[PDB]
């Protein structure tokens, strides 16, 4: 599994967030910054088949209030 997929996992853990509940949460910020995130896209990254580029890592982090150096693992 990657750090990232990893990383994304505790995060729900530490939050009792859904997936459902941080792609709400990142709306906004889809909105403010610009970068677009899908449902199956995050699906594929909390399942480690993908990994975030640069934009979504920033994206994630700050919809999670998170380091986006940590973040990126």
């Amino acid at each position: 599994k990657t750090d990232t997929s990893n990383r994304l996992k505790q995060i729900m853990a530490e939050r009792n967030l859904k997936q459902v509940d941080i792609l709400n949460l990142s709306i906004p910020f889809q909105k403010k910054f610009g970068i677009k995130l899908s449902k199956s896209t995050l699906s594929a990254y909390v399942a480690s088949v993908q990994s975030p580029d640069q934009n979504r890592i920033y994206l994630l982090a700050k919809t999670l209030g998170v380091s986006e150096a940590w973040l990126m693992g």
